Formats: structure tokens, sequence, C-alpha cells
């Protein structure tokens, strides 16, 4: 399974917002 992710930088708090998390975080599979 494919799940596109982005990451997205919160223009007021500075924070880096990545969409889906998981895929940030990653998971067994190694992106």
């Amino acid at each position: 399974n494919v799940v596109p992710c982005f990451c997205v930088e919160d223009e007021t708090s500075g924070a880096k917002t990545c969409i889906p998390d998981n895929c940030d975080a990653s998971r067994g599979t190694n992106p």
C-alpha cells in the first residue's frame, strides 16, 4: 500500500505537520 505523505509547516507555530504523521514516524517498511 502506498500512502503519500506530505509535510506542511505551520506558519504560526513553525511546526512541521506531516500528514499522515504515521508516514513520518515510519513503519516496519522503510521508505
